[PDB]
Order: structure tokens, then sequence, then C-alpha cells
């Protein structure tokens, strides 16, 4: 087969985020849904709304000498054809007057068809040619497309996704005159026409790669020619091609009608609107309201995507495949549904709840950062407001029967409860710690959780979720209320903090090429989503005396009203040279924010109408609200515009939907989405008693003995819960104390004290208990003791942090099939060598029934054992030295290390079996701590001990730095040893029992080599 020239095609990228118009059939039947772009038709996503097939549908107009593309016109307009419908017509006139192009775009409700309906005029003596210029980028990618010709259609697909096989037919209900193929940047029909004005390639064929194809349009004679084309998708050729037809058969006018009807009594039917709503802003309302509606999928009803875009397409490469914003993120869903909510839409929240957490939400119950519509997980990220969003969506909407409740909803809240209140990342998916944004969902979805479990019977995972929400909420301010900060009067909520501590001026790097800042000085209105979802009163007094501040440092008065940028130094936008954002830039104005004003303003008894003003001013001639308009009154080499749309997501469903649900919070004099539940025990008047309550044991960290633990204390609630792991049991109060044994659920134990007074008012402790099993037995030691017989010195070596080779005890656990051998030491444990869970450390626990008299250790040890030993357990995570070795040298079995830096502990899972019927219940045992080392470092992989002053003297190098000192002998590469006098024990530390003392146990001048006491393990 002949190909055109320009194989594979050139190098693609998408188009620009900042679109003109969207549409889709409210019909589910139709999986199509378009997107408009200077004039031109840009991308159109099939079969999902996450999947974007098209990069540019044009016409070009030639004389036979010279050819133009609309898109070269400088006089070109948008608007929407239909008041009721998201039906655009785009025109199109020659700079020089001599022709005009009309074009209305529609799909077809019953089938996956665009249609486009045309009207070309010449207004000359006549004598042009009309191309159809369609280059598309199926199945998310410009590459792969192949274009052919068929009955008078064309045709093309990319099938190399047997999940997302994707083609499509574009056909012109008068037929094509011209037909043809080729290579984008060389045969392409642009390309070709630019070349002389004429169609020279008349290849029918092309690709794989990135192609395009271009249509002539016979025209009438006459001045103008009316006409519509048809492009239909289908899961192959065959079936696009018979779609279009299908729509074509029915005719645009027909399908125009269709399409324009069933929006028209979409809208009818939900509530009807504050009166006070201008013309403009009426129909900026209805046309946000489709818009949002628009971003639900049609094959996986309830899920719906941020938005159909790529921000800064034009510079996002196409070749592989994309996210964009055309995926599922459960904040911007929240958005959505509880816009359409508040017009009156539902069905659309109930498919939505189902959806989530049938689709999104993780087996471990919190909702992944991004997703598919088919729930496939996109980003990973963790950002604790996209778990709470929708648990207060099914709080709203009322799902919440008792299955949906303990599959569902406790999953989901328990993941809350587990999480703390720091967010990994907030709502700008960019840093983690306590975020107003983000507590305040939280605590609002908490406290809602607590009153369904109640709702539901469960006492007590209710107590747990209120106890923790109250404190959340009386925490707010000194988490994150600053009293410092370097602007105004010091005092407002700053954007978040990593300590809880908004004084300390803890500073950090803030993406995007902000650099670092202090947490002090970093503004954010995300502090106004307290009231919003009742968590404060509307008059709160610090969100109150964060507005100044906030104003002053992110506010910005346009000349369509005030705006806000999203916070301090924020970066995510255009460069100062107008070039779209690459990883840094500078953040632009958020029209979205001003709608979140505005519902601050209202819930204080505002008129919120000049908010909703400030928010259609945002919008183009479409009513295409953006995530962001240009800040600055200089357009730079690009057409950027002060108060217009950006190179981002235009439109951002969520603004569109933060308008929809301003706009009916305005009609009911209240923000209508706010949790009644949540703001009656925060937002409302008279307060509630905290009760008083002291948990005595455990500690806030330690390890159980047994299956259960013993947390006890005083109070003077009425009932007390103690909860591990989201399973909660009432510990009875008894004047004013209590003391329960609760079970462990898991090797780490989260457990959540909750005190409930008489009258409500709740208090919360926390508590972590790590556990391994039934505890067989334990020895102690002292800190401050990694010195040896008194002398020694760690190697001067950073790696070597102080207290690595301090004991300071070893418990024995059963811990079923196995024993949990726990070592417990005062240094961090670190692991940098890369190395099994430790580095360093090389403990050995020599294992027997004090038999016998003194008999010497593991080789390059130095030490002999008060008694004999049967095996010993070398805890070493270093080149696989670790397991319970016979005294022969035979590893008898292997060992699983594990670090629980935590708790300074270090885990060795040694199988029952691996100790030959030795119960270490009553077995006598040595233990002590070397330094690992390579075998040509010394012999056994212990690191050896050297003379003080030769050490201190620090020739050569390496002695001083990487190896011990104070003990005796210089190093001797001769011989294993490496020592040339191993009198001296290499132990750092050991265990003594009573009556001795390891300074005499270690003094290796009064014998050698040293004799280390075998001891028992104390119950
Ligand atoms: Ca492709
Ligand atoms: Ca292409
Ligand atoms: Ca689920
Ligand atoms: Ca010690
Ligand atoms: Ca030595
Ligand atoms: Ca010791």
């Amino acid at each position: 087969t002949a190909e055109p020239p320009g194989s594979p095609g050139a190098a693609a990228t998408w188009t620009k985020g900042d679109k003109e118009g969207v549409g889709t059939s409210l019909n589910p039947a139709s999986k199509v849904w378009y997107t408009l772009t200077e004039g031109t038709m840009s991308e159109v996503y099939y079969p999902h709304a996450d999947t974007p097939n098209t990069r540019e549908l044009q016409f070009a107009v030639s004389d036979g000498t010279s050819a133009q593309r609309e898109s070269e016109q400088t006089t070109r307009t948008v608007e929407l054809a239909d008041p009721k419908a998201l039906s655009y017509r785009q025109t199109t006139t020659d700079n020089a007057g001599r022709w005009r192009l009309t074009k209305t775009y529609v799909t077809d409700p019953r089938r996956s068809t665009v249609m486009l309906g045309v009207t070309f005029e010449v207004l000359d003596g006549g004598d042009y040619q009309l191309f159809v210029l369609s280059d598309p980028s199926l199945a998310g990618t410009s590459g792969g497309d192949t274009g052919s010709v068929t009955d008078g259609a064309l045709l093309a697909s990319d099938l190399a996704d047997a999940a997302t096989p994707v083609a499509t037919a574009l056909v012109s209900s008068v037929g094509f005159g011209a037909v043809a193929n080729g290579y984008v940047g060389t045969s392409d029909g642009w390309t070709d026409l630019a070349a002389d004005g004429r169609l020279d390639n008349a290849s029918a064929t092309a690709g794989p790669g990135n192609i395009s194809q271009t249509g002539q349009i016979p025209l009438a004679a006459g001045g103008k020619t009316e006409f519509s084309l048809a492009l239909g998708f289908g899961a192959d050729t065959a079936e696009a091609l018979a779609t279009a037809k299908a729509s074509l058969g029915t005719g645009y006018k027909k399908v125009s009608k269709s399409y324009t009807g069933e929006w028209k009594k979409y809208l009818n039917s939900l509530d009807a609107p504050a009166t006070s709503l201008t013309g403009a802003l009426r129909t900026q309302y209805d046309v946000s309201l489709m818009t949002v509606k628009s971003h639900e999928d049609k094959t996986f009803p309830g899920a719906f995507i941020a938005s159909l875009t790529i921000p800064w397409g034009q510079a996002a490469s196409a070749e592989t495949h994309r996210e964009g914003y055309h995926a599922v993120w459960a904040r911007d869903m929240y958005q959505s549904v509880t816009a359409l909510l508040a017009a009156g839409d539902e069905e659309a929240a109930a498919r939505g709840v189902e959806w989530l957490f049938t689709y999104q939400q993780q087996p471990d119950g919190h909702f992944p950062q991004t997703s598919r519509v088919d729930g496939t997980i996109g980003q990973n990220g963790i950002q604790l407001d996209e778990t709470a969003f929708p648990i207060l969506l099914a709080n709203q909407i009322g799902r919440t029967d008792a299955g949906f409740y303990r599959n569902e909803l406790k999953p989901a809240a328990d993941y809350l409860v587990a999480a703390g209140p720091k967010t990994p990342q907030e709502r700008w998916e960019e840093t983690g710690g306590y975020s107003t944004s983000t507590l305040a969902s939280q605590i609002a979805a908490l406290a809602a959780a607590a009153d369904i479990a109640g709702k539901n019977g469960d006492a007590g995972s209710a107590a747990v979720y209120r106890a923790t929400a109250d404190e959340w909420q009386r925490s707010t301010e000194k988490w994150m209320f600053t009293t410092n900060g370097p602007v105004g009067d010091g005092k407002y909520y700053l954007r978040i903090s990593a300590t809880g501590n908004p004084n300390d001026g803890a500073t950090r790097d803030w993406g995007n090429g902000a650099g670092v800042h202090p947490e002090n000085a970093v503004l954010d209105g995300g502090f106004l989503e307290f009231v919003r979802l009742g968590v404060k009163a509307p008059a709160d007094p610090y969100v109150a005396d964060s507005l100044a501040e906030t104003d002053a440092s992110i506010s910005q008065e346009t000349p369509g009203g005030r705006m806000w940028h999203r916070y301090t130094y924020d970066g995510y936008g255009e460069k100062a040279d107008g070039s779209p954002w690459d990883g840094t830039g500078i953040g632009r104005l958020w029209p979205l924010l001003s709608g979140e004003r505005g519902e601050y303003a209202l819930a204080n008894g505002q008129d919120a109408l000049p908010y909703l003003e400030t928010m259609h001013s945002a919008a183009n001639a479409g009513y295409m609200i953006p995530e962001q308009v240009w800040d600055r009154d200089e357009p730079t080499s690009y057409g950027h515009e002060l108060g217009r749309s950006t190179g981002s997501a235009s439109p951002l469903s969520w603004a569109m939907a933060q308008y929809v649900r301003l706009a009916a919070g305005v009609k009911a004099g209240a923000p209508v989405e706010t949790p009644q539940n949540v703001a009656a025990r925060y937002a409302a008047g008279t307060p509630l008693s905290s009760p008083e309550l002291s948990v005595t044991a455990p500690e806030a960290l330690s390890t159980a003995d047994s299956a259960t633990a013993v947390v006890r204390g005083t109070t003077n609630a009425a009932k007390v819960y103690v909860s591990v792991n989201g399973t909660a049991t009432e510990a009875p109060v008894t004047d004013g104390t209590f003391s329960l044994d609760v079970a462990l659920t898991g090797a780490k134990n989260k457990v959540t004290v909750a005190a409930v007074a008489a009258d409500g008012g709740t208090a919360v402790e926390d508590r972590t208990v790590l556990y391994y099993g039934s505890r067989i037995g334990a020895l102690s030691d002292p800190a401050g003791d990694d010195n040896g017989p008194g002398t020694y010195r760690y190697p001067t070596n950073s790696a070597y942090v102080p207290g690595a080779f301090d004991l300071t005890g070893v418990d024995v656990y059963d811990a079923g099939d196995d024993y949990a051998f726990v070592a417990t030491i005062a240094g961090e444990v670190t692991n940098p060598w890369g190395g099994q869970a430790i580095s360093h450390q090389r403990v050995n626990i020599y294992l027997g029934k004090g038999e016998g008299g003194a008999t010497p250790g593991l080789p390059g040890t130095n030490i002999n054992l008060e008694h004999a030993w049967d095996s010993v357990i070398v805890t070493d995570g270093r080149f696989d030295g670790a397991g319970v070795y016979a005294p022969d040298g035979t590893r008898t079995s292997a060992v699983s290390l594990l670090a629980v830096p935590e708790a300074r502990q270090i885990v060795t899972r040694v199988p029952k079996a691996a100790l030959g019927g030795l119960d270490p219940a009553t077995a006598r045992m040595s233990v002590a701590m070397f330094g690992n080392a390579e075998s040509g470092e010394g012999i056994g992989n212990v690191r050896p001990v050297y003379d003080g002053a030769y050490w201190e003297a620090g020739d050569p190098a390496w002695i001083k730095e990487w190896r011990f000192g104070g003990g005796a002998g210089v190093f001797d590469g001769t011989i294993p040893s490496r020592d040339t006098d191993t009198d001296d024990p290499n132990a750092l530390d050991v265990l003594v029992g009573e009556g001795q003392t390891q300074a005499a146990v270690l003094d290796w001048r009064a014998g050698s080599p040293v004799v280390v006491p075998m001891l028992g393990l104390q119950p």
C-alpha cells in the first residue's frame, strides 16, 4: 500500500484549556461530548467523559490560488445558539469580507454523533472551494490513527487498546468533492492547501501515526450553500459510519430540535431560580447548570469528571495517554452534585453517592486522589477532604441505611479517625499538615458520621466520631490561627501548619516555583469552609479577623468585582511572560473563590448577588466560567485579558457548580448545602460542656503484654467508649473512674477513648498500642550504656547516630508460629546503608539452659558467655547474616527483621521450630550489641574496637571514622581479625543481672575474654 509522505506524522500537543463552549445531550445514549476552541471544534470525548479523541476540526477556503483557515480570521464570534441548551454557533468572516462561515453545534441524543449545521456564504463574485479539516487524536493519543475513505465518508480508527477501541466517520449531508488523508506537517490537508490553494494529495489512506483528514464540500450554485456534517463514533469503523449516517438520516434540524428540547425540558423541570437573577445572571445559571450536568459520565452514571479539558493543552504532548482534568476528583464531584442538589436534581446525587462508594472507594475505606470513570485509580495522593466529602454527600442525601453504613460509611469514617487531623495533601493537592480547608471537611464529615452511626444503633462508633470531631473543632484556632503573622494585625488563620503551632514560623517550599516561605506568611481563604460546612458560626470571630489580612494578601479588585488568588506566592499559573505553566509560574485569580466568599456573606445575611455578578464577569460569550482569569493589566505576547479566562480549565465544573450553588443559596437566604446536623452542633447558639477525661494507662505509646490492654482513668462523663482500630466497646463508669481490658486487633492498635457527658459534650484521648503477642518475659538495660567497659567510642561518621548501639531492653513474645524477639534502643533506628530494617546494629542473643561454664561466643565477638548455649539469634539486616545459628556456625534457620522506629524497636521474628524445643520462657540467655561489618573488616561481620589513643590520633583516617575506639590494638590487614589485639570485647554493651555491673563484666584488663552473664526472662 502506497502511503502519502510524512509518516509517522509530526509530534502533536492537545489544545488550550480555555473553551468557548462545550456540549452533550441529556440522553445517556449519545456517548459524545464536544468542546470548542478559538473558532474550531477542539476535543470530543467518547465513549467515556474521560477520553478525548480530537484536536481540531475547522474549515479552509480557497479561491484556487490561495487558501485560508478560519482560525486565521481575526474576525469570528461565538454565542450560545439557544438560551436553554448547550448548542453554540461560531461565525467566521473573511478578513476581507468576501465569505462568511456559520457553524452551529449539537449532538444526536440517540447516538454517539456530533453534528454541525453549516452555512457558507460567498459575498464576492464567487468561485471558492470549501474544505473540512479534521485532525483526530483517537483514544487519547495523536499517534496510532489510521485514516481511510469508504462510501463517500472519511474514516479513522485506533484499536490499539482492546478496552477502548475508537473509530470515527465524518459524513457530509451533501457528500464530499475531493477527499484525502495524510500525515500532519507534511501531507495533511492544510499543509497541502497552503502550498497552492489546491488539494494535491489524493491519498485515500494514511497511518498508523499522526494523521488528519480533509474533505471538500460541494458548494451550491449561487452565493450560499447550506449543509451539515456528522461525526459519528463507534467501537469500529462500520459502527461509526452507521451512527453518522443514522444522524444525517434524521437530519440536522430534527436532531437539533431533539437535543435542544431535552435540555429545555431538563431546566424547566428543576427548581426555579431566584427571581432576582437578571437576564444575564439567569442565562449564566442555566448554562452553568447544564454544564455541570454534562460532566456526568453516560456509562457509569454518578461519575463526574472535573472538566472536559487539558489545561495548557497546547503545551501538553498527546503522544502518550494524559489525564488532564478529564478524570474524577471526589472533591470536584462533591462540588458538582452539591450544585445539582441545590438546583433540585436529586437522582444525580443518588447515582453519585452510589458510584463513589461502589467504584472509587478503596478497600481501606479512603478515596483515591483521582480515578477514571470506572473507578480505576489515577493519581494516588492522600487528600482527606476527598474521603470526607463523599460522607457529607451521603449525609446530605440521607443515604444512611444500615447496610450502606456498615459497609460503606463506617470504613470511610474509620479511615478519617485513623488518619488523624493532619492531611498529607490539602485541596490544592500540594502539601500537608493541619489544613483549615481540609480539617473543616474532616470535622463536618465525622460529626455527620456520628449522627449516622447513632441513627443506626452503633453508639460506640458514634462516640468515637463525635468525640474526635469535637476535639478537632475546638482545636481549630490553636492549630491554625496565627497571632504573629507578618501581615496586618498579625492575627488570622494561615493556610496550613506542619506542627500545629501557627506562631512557630515554620517554613517549607510551597512548590510551583514559589520557593520557601514561613507558614505564617501564607494566607488562604480555605478557612471560609468552616462556616460553609457549619463547623463554626457564620459570625465566628476568628474567621472574621482572617478577612482583612487575607484580602490584603491575595485579593484584588477587577472590573467585574473582587477576586482572590488561592494563596500567597501561589505559582500554579502562567509564567511572567504569559507562557503556560510547566511546573512553575504564577497562580492567577480563581473566580470560584468569589462564589465562596459570597456563601460566607450570605450566611451572615448579606446580599450575595454581587458575588454572582463577579463570577459571571469571568465568563466568556459562551458563559463558560474558568478555573482562572488573568490578573494583570498587561497582555503579554499571548492574548491575555484582565478578568478573562487563562490557559487552564474552562469550563471548570467546580466553578460552574459554585455559581449555581450560590444562586440557590440566594433564593433560600442561606447556603443550601451546609450540613444542618453539623451546624446545629457547632454553628448554632448555646455551646456544650466538655467533660473531664484523664486516661492514666496506657501511655501515648506502648507495647502490650497480651491480646488485651488495660485502658483506664478518670472522668465526670456519663459514658465512656474505648475503641481500637474501629472496634468500640463501652467502659462502664463507676464513681468517676473506668477500667477496661480491651481486645487488640492488629500489630499496631490506634485506641480512641471517647467520654460522653449527659448533655452531649465530649472529650477524647488517643493511645497507640503495639502488639506482638503474649509476652514471655523481658530484660531491661540502662540508657547511656553504649560505651563497652566504659571507654568505647562511636565511629565519628554521621551515620552512627547516638544511642544506635545502646540497648534499653529485650522483650520476647509468643507470636503464634514465631517468637518475636524485640530489642529496644535509646537511639533512633536508622537504615541508611540500605539493609533489611537496620544497617549498623549486630545484636547477639545466646540461648541456653545455664549448663557448664564459660563458653565462647561467635568468632569476631571476643567474648565468652557465663554458660553454654545451644543456639544464638543474630539480628543483622546486612549481608543476609541474620538467623539462628548453632555453635558450629551453621545457620539452622532464617529470621525476619522488622524496624519500628516510632518505638525505637528492632523486631526479629524467629520461627518456634528454629529453637529446637528450647522454650525461651525458661531458657537462659546472654545479650550483646556489636556493630555489623564486612568480612574484610573483621571476622564474623563484627566491627572491631582498637586502642583509645591510637584511635584518637586518626592515623589513618578511616579508623577514627569507621571503627570503634577505646579498647586495645591497631589495624592489621594480614589476619582475619584485622585487630592486633582481640582481648578487648567488641561489644558496645550487654545485659547484666543483679549484683553485677557492665564495668566489671566487660573489664577485659582483669580477665579475657570477658564472661557475659547468662540471664533469665522476667515475666
Ligand atoms: Ca490515537
Ligand atoms: Ca492527528
Ligand atoms: Ca466501597
Ligand atoms: Ca544500654
Ligand atoms: Ca581490640
Ligand atoms: Ca548494659
